[PDB]
């Protein structure tokens, strides 16, 4: 077999369809991985693993042949050009393998190249979805496209939603880019997403990055509707870690963000004032574009605390020193600390982050709200933060939350083992490659 991945331009977009790479490599398929040449270059020269040519993994191998971008430095601008050049271009690249004994039995792509699945109809070549975020995401957007259920508008605002097989969410917790105020330079993602519902038709598979008892009944409802596969979580399928084993077990406040997200310099010094309060111990990652901490924040915290620039997060995840993770909430985020067994504290920014922050606390049950998300814009207090970090770590519900951690860790361990339903669910979806064939 040989399948072809297209990724959008961005780390969050490319790293799960890798996973999703070498993970169909790890089956007998040859997997050949695009994206953007100009962002794909980028990827070249940071990464060790480039490309001389393919790197197997098991039987199959990865192989790089990356879009001509046709884009030297020179957000909706670059969409409609690459929108360009990707259907200029994808079929030349399709039509050497063609004279190359190897026609491609199905095309991948994520929501943010959302006119993929029409080059996929044109040329004959099946079209499936390598979908990123929840199976809560993508039927908020579902129903939105196709107007099946009320949303907040202009006229009203503060609108609740209430989504079949869903917690009734509020106006702030349905994804971000589907209110009907956004930034103008993010109107493009939500044009992008819209787009992506538009073009489902077209599409026979929608694979998700989630597991089949973390949204059972909700996978159960959409999947009449909707071809909807669980396969997730992608990273089970396929001097910072010195200093944490000093440490006792579950006592050291994780603290992330992602590699996007900036807080705001407010938002930094109410949370090193929180932690210096408690005097609870501390992992800081605190990524570069530069934030302040307040004098003498270092000697004053000890060893007790630690602020790095980058951490191995699915790694220090892993760990027992850690007590809880301050997360903004991506969703890979949230599902590496749900199958990891760790407390969450939610600090959700924007898109998606404020429904999974709905989900850790309310239904996965696992942890305590800090935030609302960009449409509160309300700096949180060093005062509620050390609520928090106290409720979370010592408080009377901090071994339930812990308890229910540990239990979504045993269900994402056993959906990836051999007869799971997210491996077998991969599998089957090899399985049909071949019966089109
Ligand atoms: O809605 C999205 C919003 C943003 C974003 C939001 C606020 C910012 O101040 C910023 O610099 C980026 O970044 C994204 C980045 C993504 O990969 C996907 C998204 O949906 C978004």
């Amino acid at each position: 077999l040989h399948v072809f991945l297209v990724s959008a331009p961005g780390q969050g977009n490319v790293t799960p369809m890798l996973r999703l790479a070498k993970s169909l490599a790890s089956k007998g398929l040859l997997v050949t991985f695009s994206t953007p040449e100009s962002y794909g270059k980028e990827m070249r020269k940071t990464n060790d693993d480039i490309s001389d040519q393919p790197i197997l993994i098991g039987e199959g191998s990865i192989r790089f042949e990356f879009l001509d971008d046709e884009w030297d430095e020179n957000l909706d601008a670059y969409a409609t050009h690459l929108e360009r050049v990707g259907k200029q271009n994808l079929p030349r690249m399709f039509k050497k393998h063609e004279e190359e004994g190897r026609p491609i039995s199905c095309i991948i792509n994520n929501p943010f190249i959302p006119w993929v699945p029409e080059v996929a109809e044109s040329l004959g070549i099946p079209s499936a979805l390598l979908w990123v975020q929840s199976c809560a995401s993508f039927s908020s957007y579902y129903h939105f496209f196709n107007d099946l259920v009320s949303f907040p508008t202009e006229s009203n605002l503060k609108k609740d939603v209430c989504l079949p097989s869903m917690p009734m969410l509020k106006y702030d917790e349905v994804p971000l880019l589907l209110y009907p105020i956004v930034p103008l330079p993010i109107i493009s993602l939500k044009n992008a997403m819209l787009r992506q519902q538009k073009n489902l038709s077209k599409t026979f598979c929608v694979l998700v990055d989630t597991f089949q008892q973390l949204e059972d009944e909700l996978i159960h409802y959409l999947s009449k509707l909707c071809p909807i596969r669980p396969i997730g979580p992608l990273f089970k399928i396929s001097d910072c870690i010195e200093w944490l084993d000093s440490k006792s077990p579950s006592s050291v406040v994780y603290i992330s963000f992602g590699s996007i997200v900036h807080l705001k310099q407010e938002q930094i010094t109410e949370i090193a004032y929180a932690l210096m309060n408690i005097n609870i111990s501390f992992l800081w990652v605190m990524k570069p574009p530069q934030h302040v901490l307040p004098q003498g924040f270092l000697e004053k915290v000890g060893e007790k605390g630690k602020v790095v620039k980058w951490s191995p997060q699915e790694q220090v995840l892993s760990h027992q020193s850690l007590a809880c993770f301050v997360t903004h909430c991506g969703w890979n985020s949230s599902m590496e600390a749900l199958a990891n067994g760790i407390r969450v504290v939610t600090l959700p920014q924007w898109g998606d982050q404020v429904t999974n922050a709905k989900f850790l606390v309310d239904v996965f049950g696992v942890g305590v709200r800090l935030s609302r998300g960009d449409l509160e814009d309300r700096i949180i207090p060093r005062e509620e933060i050390e609520l928090r970090l106290l409720e979370v770590t010592s408080g009377e519900k901090a071994t339930e939350m812990k308890h229910n951690a540990l239990r979504w860790k045993k269900a994402a361990e056993e959906a990836v083992a051999k007869d799971g339903s997210s491996s077998k669910n991969l599998q089957e979806f090899v399985d049909e490659l071949n019966n089109f064939r």
